[PDB]
């Protein structure tokens, strides 16, 4: 037969609550953020206000009133003698009754208007200049090289980021690409970049203040198309059309028999309620910040909370190239936003085929609330590997063993050409891992020149430029209370006398251990080498009198980050660190900021501020972690960037805070003596299999649902 | 719903009989050899020639002799020696060559070869028969001893001793504990033995060690005892829980996940040979050096000649004599030799293909350990590439990934070595080891802080490091390979367009690694974000074709460079090296390091001198390790979470496009496309083709010995 909220991110009718009682106190004249012009008022951005953690606390532990469920607006204010953007808080729900402006509270002052991201109207207007004012002007070039028509639009643009060279600039680098059909465009570089300013609020007064075309620089397009038809620009004719993974991702090999597939025999082992997940060990809250993207509150490992915190908060990729759009281009991409990004995941090929799939549910640039279909999922998955192990033929013989099982949880950012998986995994043992991984498309140019400097060749005409991922999390883990301290453990050789032999000597190993006080102590820089074991603990002891203590252990392969001396590094300045432990604090809720992309010259949050003259020692600490990797690009990247070695991020894991290994007791935990059967039932649940898994996998249609 | 195979039972047999013809009559069973008779420690496969195997493999040339190495004990002579022989051909034997001189420069002297069975069988009766007896008094009244009883066990170290030519080991004392690890009871117990002397009748006790002091004998142990002046801590030998029992007080609740092949395996196993759509390779398992894979093809194009274990080393810090002086140089055991079944579907997947293992090591007659590899495809449950895309036009592409996968496992005393090599859709190879299992303890006395945390009552989890040496014999498109560092580098400019502006310009540098010493990375130094091994030929895109090295280690503080040992294990000190792959340099160890550290059979700094590494066939020596210092959580096993090191073996600039491209299990669709109609997306088509009842095997376990 067939086998058998205080954390939750706002609901479709909370938004739309929200929206309603905007759409009074603001004005009349709020004009709908798909559509909005520069000089317009228009609501950027609804989503869920984090509560404060003691309220918080005091909630989940003596059943304490909940804090006010509020939201965040964020609303581009255009429509006045001074445009700002402001932040505002509203609330409470379900009804909401006030709205309060806490820009000034956070940032001292107000938020500069030239620091909102760029709106899809916006975009749209930069394309509506570009293809009917500025690309007619090089009509006979266009013709020439890249198949253009008329009307045509044949050519997509692709923004870059930072926008200028100082506080107050908004001059995007706009490359050009043809518009491939059912494949990616990146690797399509027509060899043209425009500088656009787009700073003014009328977009009549929009200017190019620069173009490069196959290597060189011209002051216009008009001068450019001059040069070509008087004789001197040689063109290079880069083709618009071709076959192979270049130009497509349809494999012409036929599927064959199909690959290995997971199932649960007896139905899935946990479940998922609202934002909840629980299974027999793990208990926790999920959901996605907008901008910040995924996260994850409440853990709780068999009833006992470890983490209040693991979040997502920035993402970074830094290029170097031979053109102007890849020479200057620094993402950071909470600018753009994580949440907001995020894309539906393909059943099967994203996750397990029999992973629970959730919706996300969001409010932005918009007026009603939209949805994400399958933006999340959550399964179990068998490692094909053992947890613990032990076979003995000596003196006694005896298995004993577990395999494998975790808990997982992702979701997916697709931001321009890359897609971004993150993975939270929740292991048996009691380990958390983080792991993220960047696939999707490389960002190319036309290549022109000499190669050697700024990646290599991986298709026609294409240079893969060279760049750094990084990415930054917050991890407020309590270890048995709020209060913790840090502890540097490691490893020292002392040279001896033999006690029973004096006159040889030996290399005597001892543990060194050093408590870390104050937050510049537990600040690791990018190059420098970190204590192996590096730990949070509590203040009381396990049963063998050992502070309990979770670890924080690091994969991760750094890029060298960009060098102090730009004037616009402090608006990532997350990036000089593999880690750092402050004290946490209600008013440093993040280490990046939506509005740091276009204007990290002056940021709206430094990460480096939080790191003071600070103790950490008995304090509620968060850990911060960086991880990432160089990556040049190379013709295996084609047409996709593989997942394979390029996972980095982190493990938690318990150090003396059990009293033994919580998977003693795993209900899968499989021994057997030598002088036992291990083919029987009684012995060996694993011999109960053959019977107790003879059903047929359920599984549900396939559907996928999302493309906006 | 084959030039690398290890050598069978019948040419075992056969390697066997022919000893027995041609050393005389002075040869005895090695499973009772006393350390003065002449025996036959081992038989097992001597690898053959690169050059003729090549040939053979590429050119079509005869195969080469079929050979095996034999190392005999000639312990019954005026100048006892061991010695390594060739024996050969397969499969009707025909001669004997002596190598030792050849390969070594000199005779192998006798105190290198390793510990037989039997001289730990006359350990034992020395020290329950004429020892232990003489502190009877004490052991009744700490240790649940009997007259005449063996309630008590012993573990031995390594090294033994402190300086060439000796064989003084100190050995712990546990209690039996029934169905569980005795590695956790220690009892407080321990005594230096001398058994360098020929005749086990002149072995004697150097120093004992009990709770925590030193004594000359168990004689004046016994006396000071009875004098009053000993106080005796009380260590129990029965209890409850995770340092007594591994067995789960818990009941079985609803099923763990579990993966099947829908329409049947994917991937054939034909004696040491496997092959899938992808991947082809020979794999086996060397008696002392371990696991090791020969002639890897990716789509019929040889990326790798051999990739092979090489060495395992532990390195261990204590409060008692034992845990203060060991060094483990496992293959003086042999990570082949001390290979164990593989428990179905816990140590890898329920549905993998097992393979049994043969061997002839310490016997008259060849044996089995069934179970040994398993080869497996496993679904990762994580995209080997994909793309979403929203803009400008709506279409999805992306891979699940499915791997391919070689296990073996170790259990060397306490600790269980997993030894994975997987095999990825993308051309990229992995390398990965796990140490589980039991820790090693000792009994807890005095200032803990230095040397590991409190694991249990009595007991000391002691630190320690893992290192593991492996060898990758990377042939990139040909023998002829240079090496080349890649990484990155910031330049300040005036930006072209604003000069009175700054941007910091990322460029990537490059660097020719020409010499040996340049590609020699000691642990602790940085490496070059990108290293890799290239041909002198380029792929359609100009660049040469190259299989970069990535490693993923935590690597120990190696032992010091001052220490008289080691030179014994000299791997430990890099992270990476690049040599040339010469033929009188197969192993960067050897069997008989262990007993002799001070004085090294193979010493691995000396591969690396002043020759090129441009354009010549070269070899990379990659170590991947960890600290340990054990905790509560390591009791009863250390979990293999995150505790996996090693390496990646990833394409750069090899193909001219990603293999996984052409993969027959690659989806996409469009959104003007039906993403559930089956002709489009074979993933529509899933859910009723996997609509069969999974055919499971009735489990059958390897056994013991
Ligand atoms: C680990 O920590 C907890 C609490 O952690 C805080 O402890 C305090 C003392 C600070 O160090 C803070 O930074 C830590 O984070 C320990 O539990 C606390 O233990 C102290 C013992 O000193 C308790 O404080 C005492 O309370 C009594 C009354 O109950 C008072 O009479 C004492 O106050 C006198 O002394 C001070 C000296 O500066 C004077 O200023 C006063 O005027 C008084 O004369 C004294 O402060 C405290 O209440 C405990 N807190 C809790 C919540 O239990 C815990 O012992 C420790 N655990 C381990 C295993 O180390
Ligand atoms: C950024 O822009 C916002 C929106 O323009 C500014 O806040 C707005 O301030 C005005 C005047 O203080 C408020 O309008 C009304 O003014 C009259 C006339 O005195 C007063 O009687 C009314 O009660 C009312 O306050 C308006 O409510 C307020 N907008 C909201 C809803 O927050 C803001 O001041 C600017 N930021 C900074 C820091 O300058
Ligand atoms: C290590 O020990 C072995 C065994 O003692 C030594 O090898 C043996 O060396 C003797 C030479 O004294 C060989 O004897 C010769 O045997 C042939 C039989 O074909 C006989 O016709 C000769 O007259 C002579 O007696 C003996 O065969 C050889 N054993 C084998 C089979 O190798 C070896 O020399 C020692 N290692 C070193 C380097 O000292
Ligand atoms: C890459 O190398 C191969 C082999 O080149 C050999 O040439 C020697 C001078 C020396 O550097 C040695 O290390 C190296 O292995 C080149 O083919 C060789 O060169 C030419 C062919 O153009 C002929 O003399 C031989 O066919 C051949 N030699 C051997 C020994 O095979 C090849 O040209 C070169 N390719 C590139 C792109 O550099
Ligand atoms: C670029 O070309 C694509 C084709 O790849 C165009 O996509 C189609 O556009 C129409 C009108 O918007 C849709 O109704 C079709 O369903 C689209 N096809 C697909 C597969 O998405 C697109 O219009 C072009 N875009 C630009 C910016 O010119
Ligand atoms: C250590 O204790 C074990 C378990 O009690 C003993 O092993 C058993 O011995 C009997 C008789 O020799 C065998 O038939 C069984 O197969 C063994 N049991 C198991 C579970 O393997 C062993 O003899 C003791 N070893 C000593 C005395 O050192
Ligand atoms: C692109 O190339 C293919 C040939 O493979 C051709 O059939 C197709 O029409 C071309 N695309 C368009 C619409 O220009
Ligand atoms: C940190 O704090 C103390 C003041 O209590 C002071 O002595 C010291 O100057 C500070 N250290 C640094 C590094 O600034
Ligand atoms: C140890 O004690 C338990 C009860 O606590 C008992 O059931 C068990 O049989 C004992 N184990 C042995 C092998 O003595
Ligand atoms: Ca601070
Ligand atoms: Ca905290
Ligand atoms: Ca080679
Ligand atoms: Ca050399
Ligand atoms: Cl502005
Ligand atoms: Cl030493
Ligand atoms: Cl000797
Ligand atoms: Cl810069
Ligand atoms: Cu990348
Ligand atoms: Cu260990």
């Amino acid at each position: 037969p067939h086998c058998p909220q205080l954390f939750a991110d706002l609901s479709r009718e909370e938004l739309t609550a929200v929206m309603r009682f905007l759409t009074q106190r603001l004005g009349p004249g709020l004009v709908d953020a798909a559509q909005a012009r520069p000089s317009d008022n228009c609501v950027f951005s609804v989503e869920l206000q984090l509560p404060p953690k003691a309220a918080a606390l005091a909630h989940l532990d003596r059943g304490s009133p909940p804090p006010a469920r509020e939201a965040l607006a964020i609303v581009f204010f255009g429509r006045q003698p001074q445009p700002n953007v402001s932040e505002l808080v509203v609330g409470p729900l379900p009804h909401p009754s006030y709205m309060r402006d806490v820009t000034v509270e956070r940032h001292g002052g107000p938020l500069p208007y030239h620091r909102r991201p760029v709106l899809f109207q916006e975009y749209l207007d930069i394309d509506q200049m570009i293809f009917n004012r500025e690309l007619p002007q090089a009509s006979g070039l266009l013709h020439h090289c890249c198949f253009y028509k008329h009307r045509g639009r044949n050519l997509v643009t692709m923004t870059t980021a930072p926008r200028g060279l100082q506080s107050g600039d908004r001059a995007t680098w706009f490359g050009l690409y043809y518009n491939i059909s059912g494949a990616g465009f990146f690797l399509h570089h027509v060899g043209l970049e425009l500088l656009v300013n787009h700073k003014a609020l009328d977009p009549a007064r929009w200017t190019i203040q620069k173009v490069f075309y196959q290597g060189r620089y011209y002051d216009s397009l008009a001068q450019l198309e001059a040069q070509f038809e008087a004789g001197l620009v040689n063109v290079v004719l880069i083709p618009d059309n071709g076959t192979g993974g270049s130009w497509s991702l349809k494999s012409p090999v036929p599927p064959g028999p199909a690959p290995p597939l997971q199932f649960y025999p007896q139905g899935p082992r946990f479940s998922v309620q609202g934002s909840r997940v629980a299974s027999s060990l793990w208990t926790f809250s999920f959901g996605l910040g907008a901008f910040s993207g995924p996260r994850i509150f409440d853990v709780r490992f068999q009833g006992e909370r470890l983490v209040y915190e693991i979040s997502l908060q920035e993402a970074l990729a830094i290029y170097g190239g031979n053109s102007p759009a890849a020479m200057t281009t620094r993402y950071v991409d909470g600018g753009f936003g994580m949440g907001k990004y995020t894309t539906p995941l393909t059943r099967g090929v994203d996750c397990p085929y029999l992973a629970t799939y959730v919706d996300w549910h969001f409010l932005l640039e918009s007026q009603a609330p939209k949805t994400i279909r399958d933006a999340f999922c959550v399964f179990e998955q068998n490692q094909g590997l053992p947890l613990r192990r032990h076979h003995s033929d000596l003196y006694s013989h005896y298995f004993g063993g577990l395999a494998e099982t975790v808990l997982v949880v992702r979701s997916m950012s697709t931001l321009l050409n890359y897609d971004y998986v993150w993975d939270t995994v929740f292991h048996p043992s009691g380990a958390i891992e983080i792991r993220f991984y960047a696939t999707g498309y490389i960002s190319s140019a036309f290549l022109f020149g000499a190669t050697g400097k700024y990646g290599n060749q991986v298709s026609e005409h294409t240079l893969g430029t060279v760049h750094t991922h990084s990415a930054h999390f917050k991890v407020d883990l309590d270890v048995a209370g709020l209060e913790n301290w840090v502890w540097a453990e490691d490893m020292v050789f002392v040279p001896m006398a033999v006690p029973w032999s004096p006159e040889h000597q030996l290399q005597r190993l001892q543990v060194t251990r050093k408590l870390l006080e104050m937050e510049e102590q537990a600040a690791f820089l990018v190059g420098s080498a970190t204590p192996r074991y590096l730990y949070l603990a509590s203040n009381h002891s396990n049963k063998w009198g050992h502070p309990r203590g979770y670890r924080i252990q690091m994969l991760s392969f750094a890029g060298e980050p960009l060098p102090q001396n730009s004037s616009m590094a402090r608006g990532f300045s997350w990036e000089r660190y593999q880690l750092a432990v402050t004290q946490r604090k209600e008013e440093e809720p993040s280490s990046s900021s939506v509005f740091n992309q276009n204007d990290p010259w002056a940021p709206t949050v430094d990460f480096s501020d939080f790191i003071n003259n600070e103790t950490i020692a008995g304090k509620d600490l968060v850990a911060w972690v960086t991880a990432g990797f160089l990556h040049i690009p190379h013709a295996e990247d084609i047409p996709n960037t593989v997942t394979v070695g390029n996972g980095v991020g982190f493990f938690l894991r318990p150090y003396n805070f059990f009293d033994e290994d919580p998977s003693f007791y795993s209900a899968d935990s499989i021994y057997f003596r030598g002088d036992q059967d291990a083919g029987a039932c009684e012995v060996n649940p694993l011999a109960c299999l053959p019977q107790a898994a003879a059903c047929a996998p359920d599984l549900p249609a396939f559907s996928h649902g999302g493309f906006s």
